[PDB]
């Protein structure tokens, strides 16, 4: 969880 703003990271992958 890199750069997320919920459940999943929206940048960086993961």
């Amino acid at each position: 969880h890199q750069v997320p703003s919920g459940p999943n990271p929206l940048h960086n992958k993961k």
